[PDB]
């Protein structure tokens, strides 16, 4: 029934009770648990979600029951009796953002949800005005490198009508260009993309970090492409603290983690178009983006630089690069003065988080495998402590490649 | 495609499916409701079914199943059980047995070895006195001078209306865990309670970081009987660090075999309570979790000081620094004292080369993520980037209650 969650380095239980109102089946069954699986294998089920999240708005601000919580049920009613779907409020629009990010089981960055700037750009008909919406969020965000989380939403998917989308994973993204003999120059997670965008028209750099033009799409339409102003794109420069040839390197990061692909669901309304941004943790582009074998791929490099001896594993050669890239993102984001936290701080945070939830909601859903950093596990607080995993709704989901 | 679970690797872009998960006939605790991966604890015509099972898949492994031998070993165990309410398993029935409980382990990064474990059968045991004769001959069998064996011993199983065959100790070896007056733990805080039990035994205590603790040792109906392990039995290895030449003087040490004692292996219904086995070390084991964890030897902030390190400030990346170079000293030490280890990176290679043996012999590998990946360095090695499946496979280890 109710989950008996304990934590190992202090010996607390506590006792989950949010998970009795999740709605969403997962991928485990009793005869086998598939948690580490990275993706997924009529008009009352829209009308209950719909009357579900109204409750919960109405709820939040402290207003169930009254005059305007039952007017606001009916509105929702009448509207799906009439045309099989409805529309969401502004207000209510940015009370179901947040909640998302809240529910997001994967996000250790989760102590900050309560401060998102949520952009309404539901009024958007081309993807042009989905540029300049775009265009906005991103300076909005990056403000000047005292970065501020952001979403803004595009309109909803509606019954037999292409959907609003952003083909880039991400607002900035490196391209990845395939060489004839087997490798690739740039991010091979972009490999894709890069060449969707060539197809598309854009004519190709060839360097390591050519930021992508993005390539959007109104309903039913082919997607456009458009270039990113440089001036929009704040990058840093990756050196280290203590070793000079470091900078010699020529690696650097964008400042911005800005996730374009998801799709958003609220009330039972789906998002397919709805970029959120917040800020990096140091690992994400330390540890997996530059050393992970199908990226950058840099240990061996800056092991060679360091001088360790590669010929052998017991050396922990990957271990020592692997902590002085982090430390040099660590020393480059904090001198560049971009907004950065590192894994100890974040997950020191989310334990905090943990406390805050477990008071207010009785439980806070929570994929392990994704909170604990990829460096260091053990060395956090996360790691010693037990988490429950489901799905509460408003919540952000993963949806296919529109090609 | 097909109705099995669909598994990917993401470093590699390769894919399979779990067949194996189909044979699995015990519940995990997960539901489609909520997932509990990440929780560490979290009649006879029950008996044969589950024997028959067994025998099954028994007969299966020597490639004689639905043969005359096979029916008559059926036979024969549903007689047994008829008669006794129990039965007793064939000595190689015993060794296939254990041998598929180490296979059929999620949380086992080491079970590329899993074909080569040397079964002691110890079920003619009968005293306190004599479980310590075979659980010596096991050290040192298993030690080898540091050129280290795996083994496992099997004591009588679980017999109705009698007592249990119990090694009260969690391991082998263990050091003790000594409550301080000024609320602190000298030596291993994680042995707190085995300390205590040891003492209230007649056991006289020392007061260091790292005294072996005695063995509490319990043959059926009665009372544990304690018994001291002879210091030449019990190999260690001081650690010192290849470049940092004062580490040597934290005086920091590990013993060699780690030989786990409180689970219960359980083959076709039958249950062994006290079956202790021992490998031997993958060097994350020591050098992170027991030696770095806040709730064990805690020396992240001493190495950390010593190294001159910023310990102020979570950013200088401080207990990751030391984390590495104690984890280093462990790894040095072990091979200049020529006692098998195995590094986290060595360790995790071969468990992918397991993967996919058991993928062509069994059409899977019930596996646990959140411990097959190393406590340091987890996306450096390749099982982060591994999808991988979870369930229940019999014969199996299990905890079980302590004993007090
Ligand atoms: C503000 C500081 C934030 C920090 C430090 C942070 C940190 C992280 C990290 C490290 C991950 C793991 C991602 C990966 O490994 O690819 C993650 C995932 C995630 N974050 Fe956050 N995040 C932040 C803000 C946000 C915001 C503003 C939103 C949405 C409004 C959000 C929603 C999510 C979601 C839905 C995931 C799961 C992604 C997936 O499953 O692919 N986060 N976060
Ligand atoms: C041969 C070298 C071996 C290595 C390197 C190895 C490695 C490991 C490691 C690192 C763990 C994680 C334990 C922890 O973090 O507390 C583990 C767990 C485990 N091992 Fe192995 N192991 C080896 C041999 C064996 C043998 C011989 C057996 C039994 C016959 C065995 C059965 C188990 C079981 C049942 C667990 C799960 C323990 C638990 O859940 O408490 N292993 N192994
Ligand atoms: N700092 C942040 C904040 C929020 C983030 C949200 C998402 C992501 C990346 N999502 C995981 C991408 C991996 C993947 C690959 C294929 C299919 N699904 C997921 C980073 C964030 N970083
Ligand atoms: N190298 C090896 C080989 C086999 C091992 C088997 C078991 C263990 C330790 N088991 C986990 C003990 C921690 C614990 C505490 C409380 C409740 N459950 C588990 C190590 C092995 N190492
Ligand atoms: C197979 C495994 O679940 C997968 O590689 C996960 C593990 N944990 C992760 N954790 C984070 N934060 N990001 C990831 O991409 C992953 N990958
Ligand atoms: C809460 C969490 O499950 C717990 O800390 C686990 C995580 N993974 C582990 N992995 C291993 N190998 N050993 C452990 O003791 C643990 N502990
Ligand atoms: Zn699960």
């Amino acid at each position: 029934k109710f989950p008996r969650v304990k934590n190992w380095e202090l010996g607390s239980i506590t006792y989950d009770t949010l998970c009795a109102q999740s709605q969403q089946d997962g991928p485990c069954t009793p005869r086998r648990c598939l948690g580490s699986l990275v993706l997924p294998r009529p008009a009352e089920q829209l009308l209950s979600q719909a009357r579900d999240f109204i409750n919960q708005y109405y709820s939040s601000i402290k207003r169930s029951g009254s005059q305007a919580h039952e007017e606001r049920l009916q509105e929702v009613e009448a509207e799906v009796a009439s045309t099989g779907t409805y529309h969401l409020r502004e207000s209510e629009l940015v009370f179901g953002a947040k909640q998302a990010w809240r529910n997001a089981p994967r996000c250790v960055g989760r102590i900050q949800w309560g401060k998102l700037q949520v952009f309404d750009a539901r009024d958007c008909s081309s993807a042009q005005e989905m540029f300049t919406y775009i265009c906005n969020h991103i300076k909005y965000a990056t403000n000047r490198g005292n970065l501020r989380s952001a979403i803004t939403v595009f309109p909803q998917r509606a019954p037999g009508r292409g959907d609003f989308r952003i083909w880039n994973s991400q607002l900035v993204r490196y391209a990845g260009y395939r060489q004839q003999d087997g490798s690739v120059r740039g991010d091979p997670a972009n490999v894709e993309i890069t060449e969707l965008c060539i197809q598309h028209g854009w004519t190709p750099g060839n360097g390591r970090f050519d930021v992508l033009p993005l390539l959007l799409q109104a309903p039913d339409e082919a997607p456009e492409l458009f270039v990113l102003p440089p001036e929009l794109v704040l990058e840093v420069p990756l050196e280290h603290p203590t070793l000079e040839w470091f900078a010699a390197l020529g690696l650097r990061w964008y400042a911005l983690p800005a996730v374009s692909n998801m799709l958003l669901e609220i009330g039972g309304l789906e998002f397919s178009a709805a970029p959120f941004s917040g800020w990096y943790m140091s690992t994400e582009i330390g540890t997996r983006n530059l050393c992970d074998p199908h990226r950058y791929n840099i240990l061996e490099d800056v092991a060679v630089c360091m001088d360790l001896d590669t010929r052998t594993t017991s050396s922990l050669w990957k271990d020592k690069a692997a902590v002085e890239i982090n430390l040099a993102v660590l020393h480059s984001f904090q001198l560049a003065k971009v907004t950065i936290v590192d894994h100890h701080a974040a997950t020191v945070s989310f334990m905090k988080h943990l406390d805050n939830e477990q008071k207010a909601r009785g439980g806070c859903p929570a994929d392990w495998a994704w909170i604990v950093p990829p460096i260091s596990g053990s060395l956090t607080p996360v790691f010693h402590q037990e988490m429950v995993n489901y799905i509460l709704s408003p919540a952000f989901r993963y949806q296919p490649d529109p090609w």
